[PDB]
């Protein structure tokens, strides 16, 4: 079994780069960053543009949807992020603390906290409510390239160009677990929070098993030397891996056999980021500066 995923739309309307997009938990909207300082909203399912939001003084690495989809957090080269109310449009909160680009930023699954990884190779912990710093965890000692909460969000994970991929305690701040050192671009936990999916500037990305700390599959065919694309866990239909790649093609494997199952064809520029609907079998993708566009792509699995 293999999906037959096709193109339905192109979004237009960045200016820039498109650095990450993301559906909202409820599968209503796409949010899009982009190095032009804008969030835009969008349909999922029409493609329509609905709205763009502004504020940031500089270009925008990273967005992430609140739980019940009604927040927004923004990680900009301004060193702050951003909390912004979807309805509104506004800014509610900026969160200061980071001392260079903020690139990496997530809620929590309770959505009290955001976790935000810096240039400045530091993670911090933030209160959503106060927009205050909980926490500064000396994470790595090189950018962090991402941070992401597992199921419950009693755990943090992040990687670095440093090399490492780091398990942190939440509540604690305390490193529970450190997973050769190529850059580690991306990471993020599997939906049930047990394995890890880790993405290497050698053009590999591994599952690793959490609690036994060993690598259980490894994705490969796809180019990634240079920059930190997203990488999901396509579970609507066939259980699949989804990564951009810097060939500008979107891949697909079947995560059980680690086999391609198909390359999205389209973009003109590298796929730096997707991301699967959390209802249907569609996948948006986004491109850098020779593209700017965003992709809706559907699947019968
Ligand atoms: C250096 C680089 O990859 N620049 C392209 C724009 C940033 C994309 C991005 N990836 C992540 C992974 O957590 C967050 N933001
Ligand atoms: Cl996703």
């Amino acid at each position: 079994v293999k999906p037959n995923y096709a193109l339905k739309f192109t979004l237009a309307g960045h200016t820039k780069a498109v650095s990450s997009v993301k559906f909202s938990p409820n599968g209503e909207w796409l949010a899009s960053s982009s190095a032009d300082k804008l969030i835009k909203i969008w349909g999922a399912y029409d493609g329509k543009f609905e709205k763009t939001i502004s504020g940031h003084k500089l270009g925008i690495s990273d967005v992430a949807w609140s739980s019940d989809s009604n927040l927004l957090v923004s990680a900009s080269d301004d060193k702050t992020l951003k909390i912004w109310d979807v309805s509104s449009g506004k800014c509610l909160k900026t969160l200061k603390g980071h001392s260079n680009y903020v690139f990496c930023c997530n809620f929590n699954p309770q959505s009290n906290l955001i976790v935000s990884g810096s240039f400045d190779e530091s993670v911090r912990i933030w209160d959503v409510k106060t927009g205050k710093c909980l926490k500064t965890l000396p994470a790595h000692s090189d950018p962090v390239s991402a941070v992401h909460f597992n199921r419950d969000g009693s755990l943090i994970v992040s990687s670095s160009y440093d090399g490492l991929c780091r398990i942190w305690d939440t509540a604690s701040g305390q490193c529970l677990k450190t997973l050769d050192n190529p850059p580690v671009s991306f990471v993020k936990f599997s939906p049930n929070g047990k394995y890890i999916l880790a993405a290497t500037l050698d053009n590999t990305l591994k599952l690793w098993d959490y609690s036994k700390g060993k690598c259980l599959k490894t994705y490969t065919g796809h180019k990634n030397e240079k920059y930190c694309i997203f990488a999901n866990f396509s579970v609507t239909g066939g259980k699949w891996i989804v990564s951009g790649s810097e060939d500008n093609l979107v891949y697909i494997w079947n995560l059980q056999t680690k086999e391609i199952v198909q390359k999205l064809q389209g973009h003109t520029d590298v796929v730096i980021s997707t991301a699967c609907h959390p209802t249907e079998n569609i996948i948006a993708s986004a491109a850098l500066e020779n593209d700017k566009t965003i992709k809706l792509w559907k699947s019968d699995c």
